[PDB]
């Protein structure tokens, strides 16, 4: 009990249109607008803001964000680190007190016009946590290149540390001015914003038609968006949209994934109607994320069996790497001793008991081993490349009787298939 159990964090995410901010941007930081909004008094433990085309310098933008929270709050927030490529900008702001708490901090940055991602992460008592804050590719038939963007953001993002970052942290929260369109004719668009009816603009949502084809942000959650699109304004106002083509849009996103049985609950997603430097509205967002300070405040984890799917047709043998914040080191299995085919495009491989590592936790405390996760990768035994990655809970797997995990495999942003296994942890 004497360390946090639970956070509060706030993502903001503003493309400032290359032109110097309002002095006071107030709402943004405390959730007022449109949408999903705040009204609270009590300041969040951590900020993180994302900007685009931002003119600030890195310094005097960051002083900015600090005094903008000392009037606030009357706190004096730290920065725990900053992150720009030119005019793409992060930085994330801690309250002093939890100074202590934060560890390997780490940043990074990608270039895909000035396109591409900066990045922060680090870990929160036990908890990792990471933030992406990126500029995709512009205009409306460009889809395909935003997706090309975001493939080579996540492929080549050395935040942490695996292969890529899409498992490295417990939560990753990934925003920005992504620029995802409507699909729909401009009369449409505006006669469904003047009724303020977004279901039938948001079916129409690119950003939402390319999740769903699997293109990308596999695994990623985004809250309900009950707010108008926040591009393109005429600067000044937010009565017009400056539309002359540019639909309006909702360009401007933040998104979240987490590992399995976390706590995290989205409080606020929405735009401020009240800053109007811009052609955009900025973008807030508000979560209530649990925090893991079990180690701070013998043991075996054992398996009977795995079995996975896996997309391939190679008649080579296949082991399986364990990694986890709990262990000393990695653990990895024998070959595969039973194979057959599940599809025309997967293969079943099976491990049985004989084949498989015990792991040995750095602590035995029940407590500690439920919040703890186990990375899984399975490998070629020829050439040892990975054909898929996964994230298993201890959780519920606590006790002398084992239990069944089921779980999905991805790597280098496709679905590579499943896994399923039968597993224990002992204390």
């Amino acid at each position: 009990g004497p360390e946090p159990d639970m956070i509060s964090v706030f993502i903001g995410t503003w493309n400032m249109g290359s032109v110097p901010p309002p002095k006071n941007v107030t709402s943004w930081f405390t959730s007022k607008g449109l949408g999903k909004t705040l009204d609270v008094t009590i300041p969040h433990d951590i900020y993180v803001f994302g900007t685009q085309e931002n003119s600030v310098g890195d310094r005097e933008w960051l002083d900015l964000l600090r005094g903008g929270l000392k009037e606030l709050t009357d706190l004096d927030y730290r920065p725990i680190a900053m992150q720009s490529l030119w005019n793409i900008k992060v930085a994330v702001l801690v309250k002093p007190e939890h100074e202590n708490r934060i560890s390997h901090v780490s940043t990074s940055s990608v270039k895909t016009g000035n396109k591409g991602a900066v990045g922060v992460s680090f870990m929160f008592n036990g908890t990792s946590f990471g933030f992406v804050n990126c500029h995709l590719t512009s205009g409306n038939e460009k889809t395909a290149r935003r997706n090309q963007n975001y493939l080579d953001i996540l492929r080549l993002l050395s935040l942490g540390d695996a292969d890529d970052i899409s498992d490295r942290f417990t939560h990753l929260f990934w925003f920005g001015d992504l620029n995802y369109r409507l699909d729909m004719d401009i009369q449409e668009i505006l006669n469904y914003i003047s009724r303020k009816e977004f279901e039938p603009l948001l079916r129409v949502d690119q950003l939402n038609l390319e999740r769903e084809k699997h293109k990308v942000f596999l695994r990623f959650s985004e809250e309900e968006i009950s707010f108008p699109p926040t591009y393109r304004y005429e600067r000044g106002s937010r009565d017009t949209y400056a539309w002359h083509t540019n639909v309006p849009s909702w360009c401007d996103r933040i998104l979240w994934k987490s590992y399995p049985e976390t706590h995290i609950i989205c409080n606020s997603y929405g735009c401020t109607d009240d800053i109007v430097t811009s052609d955009h509205s900025p973008v807030f967002g508000t979560f209530e994320v649990g925090v893991t300070s079990q180690f701070i405040s013998q043991a075996y984890i054992e398996f009977e069996s795995i079995e996975a799917i896996v997309k391939t047709a190679s008649r080579t043998k296949f082991f399986i790497e364990f990694y986890s914040t709990c262990l000393e080191e990695y653990k990895k299995s024998f070959e595969n001793d039973a194979q057959s085919s599940d599809n025309i495009n997967f293969l079943k491989v099976q491990w049985s008991s004989r084949q498989l590592p015990t792991l040995k936790p750095i602590l035995a405390d029940i407590e500690y081993l439920q919040d703890q996760h186990l990375l899984l990768t399975v490998k070629s035994m020829d050439g040892y490349e990975s054909y898929g990655e996964c994230v298993v809970a201890l959780k519920s797997m606590i006790g002398s009787t084992a239990q069944q995990f089921l779980t999905f495999l991805s790597h280098r942003g496709e679905e590579t298939g499943n896994i399923r296994g039968s597993m224990k942890v002992r204390v």
